[PDB]
């Protein structure tokens, strides 16, 4: 598995606008929301989830990183796997995607996998 | 267990006002007090206490996100599971409420489970 | 064992003007100076030991929470338990007080035990 | 081995301008990227991979250190080894560079081998 | 052992003013170098190696506190082992000082051992 494997899904120039901390079933867990820099189209919504399948291991990369790309506002191109999480409030609340990389876009491309 | 189960409780649009350290019986813990960003009711109360209650796991990322939180002052949801903390000198001072999560929130809508 | 107990003391309406941080017998520590916000009184000094006393659990909380306070100057309520360490070129260096706490205030009041 | 060895690169007067974080093969890894601070030259790309490499000890040191520089935007030397990383996708994304040390920069000199 | 131990070296009213982390020898390591405030002297320069040395269980909190100490810019005493380090290059590009502590410095007094 990795983060750029075209099977993941991405969204270059974002912004994270929202962020989550909690817990389910004994572990840890954190959602981030991000938008469009410009406003334009719908938010993606994506969660990690500390004991929590393949990407279990970066979890604390992962948060700590969301927390300083949502301290700065900076745009960021967004890394997730579509449909992992499966209680049906956690998905409804938050969403199905698992956050499995984050990439600062301060300049044409963002630097990341594409 | 989850931070958004219905028996849990929620207060939306609250500032962090308060931060406290502490030891408990073998045990780091901390606590929050937060208030109406509006200046409106009363203030909640919540700890979180290592190694104690079912939410022990989250203990490391609920107080770092709770200094951000409170450095900024920024209005968030606190949520809580009442009725966990029992000793009664340490209720006395803060509250028998166990913080279970933390949710960032515009001024229309927080970011985390609700009703 | 609480941080609240009688047995310990307490001082309000201090800032953290010092911060120490050392090792001692295989132990880290730190130790920070607080003095009152408008300047009256006598300094307050503590420490705590990563490995030692019965408050050794709180050592990377405290020190994490007293980087916190001292970096933002703002006035706190100190919680310590006296005559803990013993060796003496520390204690005369330092003091024997051990950090148990630590509660941010307002004007009046502060947030912790007293 | 040492981040000083003579078989390692550095390049000097740089500045962090991307920073990247994922997760291959169950190994948490982050990217840098760097540019001259006065605009001239082409821009070095450097990862490190959790569990992979010699480098594996000093991931997060490195993860931290890398972050601080980034938000200073400070000269730095940065310290590679070249040729690590294989996976042709990841390695076109990013680089074949292995990030084995950090160095701040002064006008005239860097604080570290040379 | 004490990082107060007389058979220690301090040298106060310093400022840290350049900081480098690599890896030697499986152990993340950094160094620092600081100079007078009043930029006299000539400077000194120490390294902490994360699990080398009897100083090895304080490698994260003089680490950290290092990097704080070194974002403000403030006067500080260094306190130093002379003669662990023995790799001659090493030796050569840094020092052989262990860094065993730093303490904050008014423009009176240090708060740390003397
Ligand atoms: C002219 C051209 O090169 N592409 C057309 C674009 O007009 C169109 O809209 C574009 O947005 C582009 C961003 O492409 C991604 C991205 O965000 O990097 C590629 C992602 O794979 C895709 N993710 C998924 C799950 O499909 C992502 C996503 O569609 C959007 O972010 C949702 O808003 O878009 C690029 O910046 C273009 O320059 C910009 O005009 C894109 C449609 O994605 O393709 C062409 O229609
Ligand atoms: C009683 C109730 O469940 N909801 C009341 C509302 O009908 C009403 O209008 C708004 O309610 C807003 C959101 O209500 C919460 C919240 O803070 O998000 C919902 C929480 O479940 C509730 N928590 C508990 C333990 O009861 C919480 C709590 O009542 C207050 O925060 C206490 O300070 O309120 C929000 O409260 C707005 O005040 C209001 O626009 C009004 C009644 O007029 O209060 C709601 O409680
Ligand atoms: C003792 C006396 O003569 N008068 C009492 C005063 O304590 C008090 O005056 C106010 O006291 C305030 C807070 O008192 C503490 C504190 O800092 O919170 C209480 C602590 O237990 C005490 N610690 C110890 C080891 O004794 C601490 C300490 O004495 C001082 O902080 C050292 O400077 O004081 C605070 O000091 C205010 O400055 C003052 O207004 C009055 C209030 O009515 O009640 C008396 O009992
Ligand atoms: C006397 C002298 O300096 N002669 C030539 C210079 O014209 C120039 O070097 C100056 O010094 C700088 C240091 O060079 C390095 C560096 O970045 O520290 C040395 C590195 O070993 C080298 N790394 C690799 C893998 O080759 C690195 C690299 O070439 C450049 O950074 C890529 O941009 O340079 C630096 O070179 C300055 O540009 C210059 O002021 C260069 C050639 O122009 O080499 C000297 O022979
Ligand atoms: C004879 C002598 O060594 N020192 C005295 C002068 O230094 C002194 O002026 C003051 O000295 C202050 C420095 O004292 C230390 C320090 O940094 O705290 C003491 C340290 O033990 C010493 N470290 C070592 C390994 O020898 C350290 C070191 O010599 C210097 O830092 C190197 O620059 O100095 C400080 O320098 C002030 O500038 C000044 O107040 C005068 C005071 O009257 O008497 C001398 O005997």
């Amino acid at each position: 598995e990795w983060t750029g494997d075209k099977t993941n899904a991405y969204y270059s120039d974002e912004v994270i606008s929202e962020l989550h901390v909690g817990q389910i079933d004994t572990s840890p867990y954190f959602c981030i929301k991000t938008v469009k820099a410009n406003g334009s189209g719908t938010p993606v919504v994506a969660c990690a989830v500390s004991k929590q399948s393949i990407w279990a291991p970066s979890f604390k990369e992962l948060l700590d990183q969301a927390r300083y790309f949502y301290s700065t506002g900076q745009s960021v191109r967004i890394h997730v796997q579509k449909n992992i999480w499966t209680y049906p409030l956690f998905v409804n609340t938050f969403s199905a995607n698992a956050l499995v990389g984050l990439s600062s876009c301060s300049a044409t491309q963002c630097f990341g996998p594409k």
